[PDB]
């Protein structure tokens, strides 16, 4: 109906992390995806990804990573490295025999894409393929839909969590494991459809934008705060997010960047805007953007 | 006369990664550092040390809780080079001192310095352990002895050179976990010691085996949040083991000899003699510092 897809596959990835320090190389240790039929309005279960995968910068995970994710050291300790388990994807995709452009992936937030996928994209020297570079981020329709059906007080704390509440939805399985999260997202995405919700891609990874031409104003303190790091990474990661209107989407912008309108073949090999203001302070280095190799 | 039969000391200290609420964990050395003490002059030697950060290759990003407790900042690690780089700078900065084999000894403040980071740091870089670091001094436990002779306080202090320094009533030099600080702490204390009294010999050996690694562990499964526990598990991962020598057995001519075996340290120690098969077998509770070490 409203949605211009015949598939969405709504995806996870869960990383290793340290709660208290943001200035972190986070590494994907679960890949999810489960795939949503929009034509018939169907979650597909029996259509799904579901892979560990072992890290190679930080080979053990932290306590509190794995009380927050509630993944085991077992778990990928047997797991392969992200290069593999991304060809695995890659090559499941083609068992599915889905049009380029005909489906789009669906996130709860910009980090999974922008962030997530960008960064481990960089350890594994992988380009960012074109079905990263358009998505949808379910809050941000979401936080529309509030707005045009009446917003009401809300007291969780996740993406999820809100959404789950106010569309009055019983949490399924359990917080970060990625294929629970998953089917959270495919239920309440089938649930934003059924009253009238326009799901299409809103946002967009792009090459370049206007605002980025001004130097970040550096906040000392951005370690330990999750707002500040996402500054620092805005700048550190090459591709930033442009957010489009559902009116104005088309499937035609598919490979297609929409700051330099190129094929994403040519966009997106070197960083356009390197931020050389952050990379001068030798007493203060960026860890993750140096173990990276951004400078 | 002297009752320590090496002509100069080597006080040294590791630091490494760690993730406080969890003991099964790959630690690798962050902090290599030494001072050296002369032992006929009683000198402490400031001038001839040894003081390098190394990078680590399997947690390449310190934990804030790391950083916290050691003081070092990741800027020093990424800086840094690996072990094996490392190491090779120590062995060569050794031969610079000109020492007489087996006529200088290890100090260390716990048997935590060999017996479990080195021995585990080299079986990930993959270097033999050295026949001076299968012998060392272990000053705790000359310190704990040193108690019962001249009569035991009430201490209130926390670690183990906290308790040296509280006992014999001397000021904390710089800050606690820093390697080379600990280095300085250790052989004023040494010194000290020495001064008053205490038998300053090799008390601890590492050897290939024991008979109390015959039979299999009394496996607790709440082992990863407890210092002695793990400590159960690490005993009987690692190949070497630690055992103790009184004062008056030791003899300079045990270097470089295993007191188990008797062979060359050359010879003993390339294979665990007592791998505790009995530990491995559940895939659904392994122990992951055993296995990314290449222990099974
Ligand atoms: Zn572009
Ligand atoms: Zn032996």
């Amino acid at each position: 109906q409203h949605c211009p897809f015949d598939t969405l596959l709504i995806l996870d990835f869960e990383t290793t992390s340290d709660a208290a320090n943001q200035d972190y190389p986070c590494e994907v240790i679960q890949f999810a995806i489960v795939a949503y039929d929009v034509p018939n309005d169907k979650i597909r279960e029996d259509i799904s990804f579901n892979k560990y995968v072992k890290p190679v910068l930080n080979r053990t995970l932290t306590k509190n990573c794995v009380d927050f994710t509630g993944i085991p050291q077992r778990s990928i300790d047997t797991a392969d490295t992200f290069d593999v388990v991304y060809e695995q994807f890659q090559q499941w995709l083609i068992t599915l025999g889905l049009e380029e452009g005909k489906f789009a992936f669906v996130c709860d937030s910009r980090q999974d894409l922008w962030r997530i996928a960008q960064y481990q994209m960089k350890l594994s020297n992988i380009q960012m393929p074109a079905f990263f570079r358009q998505y949808i981020n379910l809050y941000k329709i979401f936080t529309n839909e509030m707005d045009r059906m009446g917003p009401k007080e809300l007291s969780a704390t996740t993406n999820i969590g809100k959404m789950n509440e106010y569309y009055d939805l019983p949490t399924i399985g359990r917080a970060h494991d990625a294929m629970d999260d998953c089917l959270n997202i495919a239920t309440i995405l089938q649930r934003m459809i059924n009253m009238g919700a326009k799901v299409t891609v809103n946002e967009l990874l792009t090459c370049c934008a206007s605002w980025r031409r001004q130097p970040l104003v550096y906040n000392k303190e951005w370690r330990s705060s999750f707002m500040d790091a996402g500054k620092i990474f805005e700048r550190v990661l090459p591709l930033v997010v442009t957010t489009i209107r559902a009116g104005d989407f088309r499937l035609e912008m598919y490979g297609v960047c929409r700051y330099c309108r190129k094929g994403m073949d040519v966009c997106g090999t070197s960083h356009q805007q390197t931020p050389h203001d952050l990379y001068k302070n030798e007493e203060d280095p960026i860890h993750f953007a140096k173990i990276a190799g951004y400078y």
